[PDB]
């Protein structure tokens, strides 16, 4: 896992990419493509192209580049967003709480319990299915935390 | 892994805990304590609690509730984000474009050869391994998916 100061390094970079994406993202491109050829193969569009020259003239070959770019920053935005709400709560819950995932188990059915005693009519076989789902993967998640902190939980 | 659907029915849900967050917390809290009464050993403040009638008196404890559900919610909703960017990237990587987890590694590395190349004074050792780091964490989220997929990365 990244630290926090990594993840805030991470979006500082990607807003230097974003303030020339179109070049970057051509430049990322060309660089896959001369480095290992055997990724052009892919691009049913671009495989024609031979050259670096080639590539870099192609307005189509530059626009993808920008596509794939932002998906990326989009994604990394997100997943910086997330860690810098999960990790804090791993920290605590390792370092001063201690607090073995299987009790995050027991509160976890606890939250389906009052959500289906509360709310029964929006809380049907497929709600409580999926929010049984996500509690477990909130779990892994901290379980994963407590692994890089060398917390056994 | 959950699908779409199954992300917003769990966002359907919450949004009926974000009503009386305070309520919902108490009730959870309550439900684990007379349960699992392990789980109140761990809680240096409400441990001398004894009847339900002393837990629902105390101002703390419902005060915690709602932190607890506060911060569990924003780390769903954060998760969900996150995962809707990431899912339909893994789906049409994996079915349409059959992607190896290895070009994505060589994507990986054309773009950290990109961002040293054209940011000479700034992307140095610590940013690089920020990165580099971040990028393995997305493979490892596509690598995930790949598996939900049933498609060998
Ligand atoms: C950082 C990694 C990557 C990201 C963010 C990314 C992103 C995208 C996006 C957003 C699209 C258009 C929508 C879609 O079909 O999902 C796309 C299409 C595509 N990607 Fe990727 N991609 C990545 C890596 C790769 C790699 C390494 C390859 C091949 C070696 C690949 C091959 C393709 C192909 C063949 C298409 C369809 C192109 C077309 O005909 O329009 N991608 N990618
Ligand atoms: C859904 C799972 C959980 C969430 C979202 C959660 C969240 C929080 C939050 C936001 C705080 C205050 C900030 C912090 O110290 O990190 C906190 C403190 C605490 N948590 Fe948790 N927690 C969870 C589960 C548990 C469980 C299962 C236990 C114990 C059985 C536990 C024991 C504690 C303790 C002892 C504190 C310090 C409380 C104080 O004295 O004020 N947590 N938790």
């Amino acid at each position: 896992g990244l630290s926090d100061g990594e993840w805030q390094q991470v979006l500082n970079v990607w807003g230097k990419v974003e303030a020339d994406i179109a070049g970057h993202g051509q430049e990322v491109l060309i660089r896959l493509f001369t480095g290992h050829p055997e990724t052009l193969e892919k691009f049913d569009k671009f495989k024609h192209l031979k050259t670096e020259a080639e590539m870099k003239a192609s307005e189509d070959l530059k626009k993808h580049g920008t596509v794939v770019l932002t998906a990326l920053g989009g994604i990394l935005k997100k997943k910086a967003a997330h860690e810098a709400e999960l990790k804090p709560l791993a920290q605590s819950h390792a370092t001063k709480h201690k607090i073995p995932i299987k009790y995050l188990e027991f509160i976890s059915d606890a939250i389906i319990h009052v959500l289906h005693s509360k709310h029964p009519g929006d809380f049907g076989a497929d709600a409580q299915g999926a929010m049984t789902k996500a509690l477990e993967d909130f779990r892994n998640d901290i379980a994963a935390k407590y692994k890089e902190l060398g917390f056994q939980g």
